[PDB]
């Protein structure tokens, strides 16, 4: 397939991803200088504009390595925080939304 048409998608795809975050909450990097213990046991940090960036940068050239970087965001939280906090729900609402969102874009690439 093209290169400039699967980038497109990619673009639409993560705008779709980030509507379902309403809260903004994975829209930026976890800030360290709040969360002092979180690259503890978090060993690749992901959010939504560095997988912008990610993006620009030509390194998601698949479905899968996008998707991968997402899985990474809910992941992510639901590892750092406590089943009863609104972070970890958010995480599970978001894999849940981002589910969706995810496979109707594959199946536009698949087409490609
Ligand atoms: O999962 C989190 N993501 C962000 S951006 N901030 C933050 N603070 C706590 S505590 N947990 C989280």
């Amino acid at each position: 397939m093209q290169l400039t048409p699967f980038l497109i998608l990619l673009r639409k795809t993560l705008e779709q991803l980030q509507e379902k975050d309403t809260g903004n909450i994975f829209s930026e990097p976890v800030p360290l200088s709040e969360v002092p213990d979180y690259l503890d046991h978090i060993k690749k940090p992901m959010d939504f504009f560095t997988m912008k960036q990610n993006l620009e940068a030509y390194r998601y050239l698949n479905f899968d390595d996008f998707e991968e970087d997402f899985n990474l965001i809910v992941s992510n939280c639901l590892k750092y925080n406590a089943k009863d906090t609104i972070f970890y729900r958010a995480a599970v609402r978001l894999r849940e939304q981002g589910g969706a969102v995810l496979r109707q874009a594959r199946r536009q690439a698949e087409k490609m």
